C-alpha cells in the first residue's frame, strides 16, 4: 500500500543499496576513506577465519587504520561480480561476489588470490553498522602457499 | 496491488514456507527432504577443502545423499534460523548454525559445529538450487584434522 511509512522504508533501503554499491566499489586510495561509510562504533571484519573466531574491527578510526594494512596486503584488490540482495528489513543486505588481486602478507611469498565471497552489511541510520564477510579460508591458504588438509569423504555417492 | 504483484507476493510467501520446511526437518524426515526440491535440482556443499562444489544434481541423487547424509551425521540440527528473503521472490538467504555428531570413515567421532549461510532458488515452488556455504576449517577440527594458522603479522590491534 502507499502509506509514508512504506515510502519512508523504500527511501532507507534505497540510500542503503547505495551505500552497499558504494563500498564494493571503493578502490585504491579512495579505500583509506571508506570507515567514513559506518556508524562511529561501526564494525567491520572477517568472519570466516582459520581460527573460527572472527576478526572483528571495532569503531570508525580502528577501521580506518584498518584500511592503511588492507591497501598494503591487498593493493590491487577488485570486486567482482556482485549481485547485492535486499532483504525484508531495509537495513540489512547481503552481496554475492568474486574477489581477486594480490596478497602481500610479510611471512610468505608473494601470492595471487582468487576467492568467493558473501558479505553481510547492516544499517543504522544510513551509516553501516557492521560489515562480515565470509568466504573458504582454504582459497586463501593456497594463495599463501600453504598446504590445504584434505577431508575424504568415503560413502559420499555418486 | 496489481496482479503481477499479487503472483509475487504468492510465490514468495509459498517459497518462505519450503524454506522453513527444509530447515526444520530433522531426523528420519531428512530421507525425504530430497521432494522438496525440482527434479532436475542441485544442492550441495560450495565451500569445500578442495575450492569445488560438491553439487548433487536431481532429485534421485538428492534422495541418495540424504542417506549418506543420515549416517554421517545422524543427529544434525539447525539452530538460530534467520530467513532473508530478497528483491527476487525465487531467492532467499538463510544465515543459522548448525551442530552435532559427525562420523566419517576414517575418522574419529566429533562433534561438528559450524556457522552457515544458505542459498535458495526457486522455480515454480520447488527448490532448483540449494547452496552452503559455511568455514570449512571448523569441519577439519571436528574430525581431528590440523588446520594452518595463517600469520597477519602488521595487522592492527
Ligand atoms: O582476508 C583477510 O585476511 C582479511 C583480514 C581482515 C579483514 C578482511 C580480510 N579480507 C579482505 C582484505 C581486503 C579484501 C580482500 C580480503
Ligand atoms: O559437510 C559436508 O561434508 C557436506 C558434504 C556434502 C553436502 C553437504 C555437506 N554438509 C551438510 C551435510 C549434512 C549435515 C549438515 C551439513
Amino acid at each position: 500500500e502507499n502509506t509514508s511509512e512504506n515510502r519512508a522504508q523504500v527511501a532507507a533501503r534505497q540510500h542503503n543499496r547505495k551505500i552497499v554499491e558504494q563500498y564494493m566499489h571503493t578502490r585504491g586510495e579512495a579505500r583509506l576513506k571508506r570507515h567514513l561509510l559506518f556508524t562511529e562504533d561501526g564494525v567491520g571484519g572477517l568472519w570466516t577465519t582459520d581460527s573460527g573466531q572472527p576478526i572483528a574491527i571495532r569503531g570508525r578510526e580502528k577501521l580506518g587504520e584498518h584500511a592503511v594494512w588492507s591497501l598494503q596486503c591487498f593493493p590491487d584488490w577488485v570486486w567482482t561480480d556482485i549481485q547485492i540482495f535486499e532483504t525484508q528489513d531495509p537495513n540489512w543486505f547481503w552481496v554475492e561476489c568474486r574477489g581477486e588481486g594480490a596478497i602481500v602478507f610479510p611471512g610468505y611469498p608473494r601470492g595471487q588470490y582468487r576467492n568467493h565471497f558473501l558479505h553481510s552489511f547492516r544499517f543504522e541510520n544510513g551509516l553501516i553498522k557492521e560489515q562480515r564477510e565470509f568466504m573458504n579460508p582454504c582459497e586463501q591458504f593456497r594463495s599463501l602457499g600453504i598446504e590445504v588438509p584434505e577431508v575424504r569423504r568415503d560413502g559420499l555417492p555418486s
